[PDB]
């Protein structure tokens, strides 16, 4: 197989990198990502590290929990599965901070 980034797209690219976790992980939840990513399409575009925000997290939680009506272990395991390429450009990429670390973690007290 030769083909230098053949995705474009944010579920192309985790589909393909996947591979690297997949090779440690269970089909189970491997072959349930699998499937949506590729359906996923209908918003299109592939969406780059700027496109990539917490409010982009945010929004897409409850567009998932509440259009898709999904449970919260589905959309935060489905959240960080994009989590899952973000992270890989930010650990050998070009993205110095993740979103849910933002999102997720408050500080709430740094010296003061």
């Amino acid at each position: 197989m030769n083909n230098p980034s053949d995705f474009k797209s944010f579920h192309d690219f985790v589909a393909s990198y996947m591979k690297t976790y997949s090779r440690r992980l269970e089909i189970g939840t491997f072959r349930h990502h699998k499937s949506c990513m590729r359906k996923f399409k209908e918003y299109c575009e592939g969406l780059q590290f700027h496109e990539l925000t917490e409010d982009f997290l945010r929004d897409y939680l409850i567009y998932m929990k509440k259009t898709l009506c999904n449970a919260d272990s589905t959309a935060q395991r489905n959240l960080s599965t994009i989590k899952i390429y973000v992270s890989a450009a930010i650990k050998k990429g070009y993205m110095e901070n993740d979103p849910f670390k933002d999102f997720g973690l408050e500080h709430h007290h740094h010296h003061h």
